[PDB]
């Protein structure tokens, strides 16, 4: 059975025009609102959590259409898995919660859910943080045959369904499994608990969530891109206070997109709050109190 | 499996790397003729019957493809370089006395044939490529729009197991929806049903689906670090030379790379001998005559 990796934390399924948002609810204080990312669900706050639990009301949500969150229907534009809608029905879900006005941490795809949000509707975040990111465009516009080698899955994951999905079916476990280690320092399993592997295991195991993560990254490689785009041709930056966090310039990027922004290497791979929770929990709350 | 070319035999050819498959027709100065990706020799079923009215036409597997041995490989994937390819190429050449030769390939096949002709041009009269540029130019030209485009020239170089893994769950479907997308009519219609299963049966195979990533590997790594000293010594192929292109800009790239050329689109996609096959014919007949 899938373990409960949040001790003492609630549960609350959300309801939003688009369908429930899953979270594990905690602590007490101001509201934090905690998003992951890809191949990954709310699970990989358990190691940060707890100390963050001591100081804010925590919420850490699964994405529209990843772990328990309802999986709205798609269309030709990906739209409810663009990070524009994922950020109005996350939204819409923290009102149903009375916040209107909250602090915002996101990984891997919740950070992008994240600044978009803030591009957006800056008025619904006091302070946001976002971790080994960089904006959608930014990928894409460093995209060469070295980056083209190197991040790979951003152009494959978005090639028209069927494609991805056809080939993500045989050896679904083979799939995720290597991508978890393949990000990591040490590109082996090591750094993550075993009970949190489960948990994205048996969500990479439906074909409709392996289904909305490919919408995602089509999302990612289009419409994601497109906003990105017209944000940047405008010179608008993120008026809200910001931290960046990164794994082993980026606060040069983010200073073009963000006019309140301060940052900080974490020594880790990509999975700052498993492969090291002490340092990320330490940079969060010290940001964010 | 059908034998799609009336009245050509059928020959083994020894090799220091391995044997090399052919079909061989027709009388007068030597043609060869070299496939790519996804398919064999039989590629060439519609346009061969018309050369070997003019010539001694040789329809080869390229080296690891087909019914041609696979020769080990290894970290710098050496023999499915198109370096090497050519060098057994020329090797399977000599086998049958033919030391000064008229070459036309596609894809893959036009890949080992530019390779040849700027590693070795004695060997050719006259060169002809179908449907391609320069490995170099495509990698110069990978920013977003191509990298979704031609996705799997990256997908299929990363490292193994990685794409090995996930063709294994359905190549059928694979292979077909590569065949069936690179085409003006979007479907298999263009094809002999008889030629897509040659190439069904060929991507069946876990053996052959690796030397086809072994190809890409070299195709993103060494091929394009030749290519690289080529642009950067001003190297021209000095062999007279036709570019053919599917209509669904290539003359103006070749005349970088070659000083005596000539180029026309033909109405078709990718697959100019299967889509249009008469034209294909009448445009090589004409060159090579």
């Amino acid at each position: 059975a899938l373990a409960d990796l949040f001790p003492g934390f609630g549960s609350e399924w959300i309801n939003t025009s688009s369908g429930r948002i899953f979270a594990r609810v905690g602590g007490d204080g101001p509201p934090l609102l905690l998003l992951h990312g890809f191949p990954q669900t709310h699970v990989m706050w358990h190691r940060v959590a707890p100390k963050l639990a001591e100081r804010f009301k925590v919420i850490v949500a699964d994405l529209p259409g990843y772990g328990w969150s309802d999986m709205p229907e798609s269309d030709e534009q990906h739209t409810p898995y663009t990070k524009r809608a994922m950020a109005k029905q996350l939204i819409e879900a923290m009102e149903q919660l009375g916040h209107v006005h909250f602090a915002l941490a996101g990984h891997d795809r919740g950070a992008r859910v994240s600044y978009r949000l803030a591009l957006d509707s800056p008025g619904r975040l006091s302070k946001l943080a976002v971790l080994d990111i960089l904006p959608t465009y930014e990928y894409w516009q460093r995209m060469n045959r070295a980056y083209a080698l190197k991040i790979y899955h951003w152009s494959f994951l978005a090639q028209p369904a069927p494609l991805p999905e056809n080939l993500l079916g045989g050896d679904p476990d083979f799939y995720v499994k290597a991508k978890l280690a393949s990000w990591t320092r040490a590109g082996d399993l090591s750094a993550f608990d075993p009970r949190a592997v489960e948990h994205y295991r048996i969500a990479f195991a439906d074909p409709m969530r392996r289904h909305v993560m490919c919408e995602d990254y089509r999302a990612g490689a289009y419409a994601d891109f497109e906003h990105d785009k017209i944000d940047v041709e405008a010179g608008n930056k993120i008026p809200v206070p910001m931290l960046a966090l990164w794994g082993a310039t980026p606060l040069d990027v983010w200073r073009k997109w963000a006019s309140d922004v301060q940052g900080a290497p974490i020594e880790s791979g990509h999975f700052l709050p498993e492969e090291a929770p002490d340092q990320t929990a330490e940079a969060l709350v010290r940001f964010f109190s």
